[PDB]
């Protein structure tokens, strides 16, 4: 029957990891033309698109997605930048997180210190009573810097060699597991990597927030951290959300994909 | 010569404090002639404007304003309703503070404790570690609401009482007295408050950080609120931001004001 083109924008690095032969062939199997955009020639004047799915940041690209999204109401942007933004600012990410809706297995936010300028990393007093290990990160990122990844301080001499402004958050509650839960629509798959270099949280709980995560953010691709709280032991914290990651490492990642791909050209 | 229309668009409280007959005579005898926007017709139905200035939140007026700004693009909105909402995530406006460049007189912002949720702000170990009194304010708020206003809180207890997400500072290095500095564009003017119910920082440090703001935040109307760090002496921190404050308090405030709106209609 008819055939539907999905543009990809991605950078070199992420188009060798996620568009892969075997993604490529199992598509256009089913009808769907995998599509290149070209990043040196506008996206208006570029042919054709069901769909287009995207990983760059800045004005520039950002500009042409608004454009496109005015010009082609119909066609579904995976995912808008103004929905991807929203993960920017860690403090305003973990807002949209406290705006869900909450049975046996509850959910909750961890509390985070705000620490903005190097006098403040040496001199805020309330830092001499923390917890470590901690998780710091940036208050503001993309993600497309290596410094944007969540990292661990194991004491207060690291800690003051970080540079602010930065999210502090406190690390000894879930007993050393993180729960990766990588969500495509109304898809979830989960992935118990251990952290400091077990038990998963029940199914049908981590597809409650996995959708309620993708209502709140307006997001199709993304990956969320969740931690158990020890203490109770059927208490979950959400701790990081990450846009359009490493599907590729996932075994069947084509076919999840590529069925997402075809519900999203026939919506 | 030629005469200026200056709309408004205020709420009635605000319209009976700030629009007063010797403002609107003051302006009159300059050739400005201060009109009141109708909030039961649309803003593009209603008469040349040569300046708009506002004081309005919510999605339909934002819409006004963004047609206006693109019917109009050489008509000043003060202020556009994209730089207001830099204030209205407090971590993310101390966050546009940081940004600022930097004598004698040195500039701080305070870290901050966001808690999320109930259950944090009973069970957050790091709270136990606090100095009292704090500063308390909602995470997000726009200023509209009675529980926007910065609170003070004396005791766990108290802390224990408020309504999460909040953002927490410490509030005990300031020697118990708050500047409050008025900044109508390029013009500055600063009143000694005393928290918790003197000498001022000198006024070459308040228009430099004055003029940083207005740069980086985009507003020409906004009070800002400076503490003294009285353990050095000659250390000032920004503890918070408002768009469109009581200018009506300040004596003298229809010359300033006047003064402003003559400069931005030759713009
Ligand atoms: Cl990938
Ligand atoms: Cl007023």
């Amino acid at each position: 029957p008819p055939r539907y083109v999905i543009g990809y924008a991605l950078a070199p690095k992420k188009q060798q990891s996620f568009i892969q032969p075997s993604l490529v062939a199992q598509a256009a199997s089913r009808g769907m033309d995998l599509v290149p955009v070209d990043a040196s020639q506008p996206l208006a004047e570029q042919g054709p698109f069901h769909l287009l799915i995207h990983k760059l940041y800045g004005d520039d690209w950002r500009a042409q997605l608004v454009a496109f999204a005015a010009r082609h109401p119909a066609v579904p942007i995976v995912d808008p930048p103004h929905a991807i933004d929203r993960l920017h600012n860690r403090i305003s990410m973990l807002q949209v997180v406290s705006e869900l809706d909450h049975q046996d297995s509850t959910f909750g936010i961890p509390s985070q210190v705000v620490v903005y300028d190097a006098a403040a990393l040496a001199d805020f007093g309330l830092l001499a009573a923390l917890r470590f290990p901690l998780i710091a990160k940036p208050l503001v990122a993309d993600g497309t810097a290596k410094s944007h990844k969540m990292s661990l301080v194991y004491h207060r001499e690291g800690l003051g060699k970080l540079r602010p402004p930065l999210v502090l958050q406190e690390f000894v509650n879930h007993g050393g597991v993180i729960f990766k839960v990588y969500v495509v629509g109304g898809h979830v798959t989960c992935v118990k990597r251990r952290s400091l270099p077990a038990v998963v949280p029940p199914a049908a709980f981590i597809n409650q927030i996995a959708g309620g995560l993708r209502r709140a953010l307006g997001l199709q691709l993304f990956n969320f951290d969740m931690i158990r709280d020890v203490r109770a032991g059927d208490r979950y914290l959400v701790i990081d959300i990450n846009y359009f990651p490493g599907y590729a490492k996932m075994p069947g990642y084509e076919t999840v994909l590529t069925d997402f791909f075809w519900e999203m050209v026939h919506k």
